[PDB]
């Protein structure tokens, strides 16, 4: 069933899990009220996303999700675009939109291999400034050479290589980019995540609407995408159980280590969360697809009621890299 091993490395730290548990009964309860008025996850957002030619756009999914990490901090990183202010991941996304209209060649492979600190500064330009600037600079290089040395410059022929099986592409993206490459260790055993990864397929369906580069046969396949607003979010709708330090702990807002138990903890118990979710769902006869429950899950997160517990800050790390 699991070919990438997401639900089965993280079902084994969610069995074991010290910090974080699964509340079983809440899960039944929201299943019984979003079942009952049958919610959707929006569509895929056509306003901040941009679109173009297959080719173009096919690069631009993959820059995009290449660096959608990390967006906290203070002073909050905030984005001026079409007379709105941005923040988080929509910043991000505005960010790339503004660059590419005023014809920043960010598609071409040639200019993301080349890109210099000061270029990417410029393109996230705003009220304080985007986290981790030097790693997404890095990010973005690493990225060029890869499209320009292995797919001729073009993600459309990964996307080709990958014959419209998600699965088959995530595998073929950790494969070629090392930034993509997202697993942990807990207590000694390997625990496989690959977040940006599975979006990135995700992203590719939504802009294509699953026809041409975007047209998969096994959407079913991807998993939860384990960031850090979607356990918020179930945390807020009691699926999510979180034990004293560590709710103390994110209560203060202090940072957790990158592939600490807590950390991963949170994370394998976000996958299972939204699996034990879908199945709830399915089992009241709405259907959906665990990678349409993160979606609708994550829609949630940009509308929570002020003083839910903060969302866990962990500083994304690509040491090895
Ligand atoms: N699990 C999950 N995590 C997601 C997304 C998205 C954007 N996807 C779009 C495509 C289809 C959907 O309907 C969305 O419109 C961003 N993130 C993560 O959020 C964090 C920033 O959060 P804030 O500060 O609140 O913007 C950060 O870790 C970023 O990686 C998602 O879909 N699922
Ligand atoms: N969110």
């Amino acid at each position: 069933g699991d070919r990438l091993g997401v639900l089965t490395t993280t079902r084994r730290v969610v069995e074991q899990a010290q910090a974080v548990w699964i509340d079983h009964d809440a899960v039944a309860q929201i299943a019984e009220a979003f079942a009952a008025r049958q919610v959707t996850p929006p569509t895929w957002n056509r306003e901040l996303h941009w679109s173009d030619g297959r080719e173009a756009l096919a690069n631009y999914i993959l820059v995009l999700d290449a660096v959608n990490f990390c967006f906290w901090g203070e002073p909050r990183w905030r984005i001026e675009y079409a007379g709105a202010v941005y923040d988080g991941y929509w910043a991000l996304a505005a960010s790339l939109k503004r660059a590419l209209e005023q014809g920043v060649p960010l598609t071409d492979a040639s200019y993301l291999a080349e890109i210099t600190r000061d270029d990417v500064a410029t393109i996230f330009a705003g009220e304080g400034e985007i986290p981790l600037l030097d790693e997404r600079a890095r990010i973005l290089r690493e990225t060029g050479s890869v499209l320009a040395e292995r797919f001729a410059g073009r993600f459309s022929d990964a996307i080709a290589a990958a014959g419209r099986s998600a699965v088959a592409l995530v595998d073929i993206v950790t494969n070629a980019f090392p930034s993509f490459r997202d697993v942990a260790t807990y207590r000694g055993e390997q625990v496989r995540f690959y977040k940006r990864a599975q979006i990135l397929v995700s992203d590719l369906y939504g802009a294509f609407d699953g026809s041409d580069l975007g047209a998969f046969d096994d959407l079913g396949e991807l998993t939860a995408f384990a960031d850090y607003k979607v356990p918020q979010v179930l945390h807020h709708l009691g699926i999510l159980r979180y034990a004293p330090a560590l709710h103390d702990r994110l209560a203060r807002r202090e940072e957790i280590p990158a592939g600490s138990p807590e950390e991963v903890e949170i994370r394998a118990a976000t996958i299972w969360g939204v699996e034990e979710l879908r199945r709830a769902l399915a089992s009241r006869g709405h259907a959906l697809d665990a990678y349409q429950v993160d979606w609708l899950l994550w829609d949630e997160g940009q509308r929570l009621p002020a003083g839910t517990l903060p969302y866990h800050r962990t500083r994304t790390i690509f040491y090895l890299e």
